[PDB]
């Protein structure tokens, strides 16, 4: 159940993170530390790594809570593997 | 949405393929040619294909999308090559 194709909506350099529409109303939060090198450009900051509109494969590490979007990661948990 | 965590349920070496539970009642079918190299346990030869038994294991999860929907008695055809804008 816990896997999504997310679109980067907004990049926030002051948080070194991006907001992601993964199909919830609340955008998810994807910090630079949670971005796999497959997404890195051909010590980058978030602005160098992601761009609005691009899609990422994410899972939820922390559900929506209080006023916060889900904390997302691109490091997908896969059994056996 | 078209992305799933699929669990390998049965490997068929003579079909170079595996059955996959991706959350539907009917398992999907994942050909060896649709398995991306990141899933392979070792770098193999530039020539020929490995046995799928040396690529996948029962119970392993892979990320898949549906390439052809479930139709009639047939399961969905699956691929690990995920479509991503800007990739």
């Amino acid at each position: 159940a816990n896997i999504y194709k997310g679109k980067i909506t907004r990049i926030e350099p002051s948080l070194e993170a991006a907001f992601v529409d993964y199909g919830a109303e609340r955008h998810g939060f994807l910090p630079l530390k949670e971005i796999a090198r497959e997404y890195f450009p051909a010590r980058p900051n978030i602005k160098d790594v992601l761009r609005e509109g691009q899609e990422v494969i994410v899972q939820i590490d922390k559900e929506e809570r209080g006023n916060k979007g889900a904390a997302l990661t691109t490091f997908i948990s896969l059994a056996g593997s």
